[PDB]
């Protein structure tokens, strides 16, 4: 697709969420930049209310899958950049185990050069002392596939995966993800068959930021549609 183009260097993200969780209102920004040739990105998130509310890994689903690496032969299955620049509407429901759920809506566009993730996201039924809402989550991310199916109906996808929280005891938290995406302009897009994006992700800290932040480094490839390559050697 023509908007691939777009992707070809280094381009400026900006994110951008506002965020209530049972009440606590909190909002956070990030900037970095992103390089779609090596599915990675490198960002900076501050929250800029105060304290977070909630543990950071719980945000990093929320917080711009058009980023991803497709390999060259399995270009055609890129919905999420065919969708620019005019962009494309996520929602998702994040369901935490034994807890409360995320609803979240996300807008994610080109402003001039810069890349933009655009969110709103709404907790409700935590418990107050459950591992999200009592901070028990360690400051760690572990890798995850996410399996995404084409929604011919909405011209767009719908993506299902299951991230694996690390309690500080040693146990689990899971957050099931379900995700729809559908493109905000009337142009062409590329519905995909079935694959997955394998994610990997770092967290870490900024040593000279007092702010409650998040430093993250992530890698997103594309994989899971055959090829018939080996042939060639
Ligand atoms: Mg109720």
């Amino acid at each position: 697709s023509k908007g691939e183009e777009l992707f070809t260097g280094v381009v400026p993200i900006l994110v951008e969420l506002d965020g209530d969780v049972n009440g606590h209102k909190f909002s956070v920004s990030g900037e970095g930049e992103g390089d779609a040739t090596y599915g990675k990105l490198t960002l900076k998130f501050i929250c800029t209310t105060g304290k977070l509310p909630v543990p950071w890994p719980t945000l990093v689903t929320t917080l711009v899958q058009c980023f991803s690496r497709y390999p060259d032969h399995m270009k055609q299955h890129d919905f999420f950049k065919s969708a620019m620049p005019e962009g494309y509407v996520q929602e998702r429901t994040i369901s935490f185990k034994d807890d409360g759920n995320y609803k979240t809506r996300a807008e994610v566009k080109f402003e001039g050069d810069t890349l933009v993730n655009r969110i709103e996201l709404k907790g409700i039924d935590f418990k107050e002392d459950g591992n999200i809402l009592g901070h028990k989550l360690e400051y760690n991310y572990n890798s995850h596939n996410v399996y995404i199916t084409a929604d011919k109906q909405k011209n767009g996808i719908k993506a299902n995966f299951k991230i694996r929280h690390n309690i500080e005891d040693g146990s689990v938290q899971l957050a099931d993800h379900y995700q729809q995406n559908t493109p905000i302009g009337d142009g062409p897009v590329l519905l995909p068959d079935n694959h997955y994006l394998s994610t990997q992700s770092a967290l870490s800290k900024d040593p000279n930021e007092k702010r409650d932040h998040m430093v993250l480094l992530e890698f997103v490839t594309a994989a899971g549609i055959t090829h018939g390559m080996d042939e060639l050697y």
